[PDB]
């Protein structure tokens, strides 16, 4: 199994348990019906991750962002 039955959403997995420090850059990618998918690369260690939009540093960024 691959995993792609002709995918249509990016993020398939989500990263949890990750540090406001570790990311360079947060974009966020919303999907119809595969929600709201975070995307975000990694500073050392350059990996793109998608990250979980109900992490507790997520929120803080959301709450700022979204307030702001």
């Amino acid at each position: 199994k691959p995993v792609s039955l002709s995918y249509r959403c990016p993020c398939r997995f989500f990263e949890s348990h990750v540090a406001r420090a570790n990311v360079k850059h947060l974009k966020i990618l919303n999907t119809p019906n595969c929600a709201l998918q975070i995307v975000a690369r990694l500073k050392n260690n350059n990996r793109q991750v998608c990250i979980d939009p109900k992490l507790k540093w997520i929120q803080e960024y959301l709450e700022k962002a979204l307030n702001k």
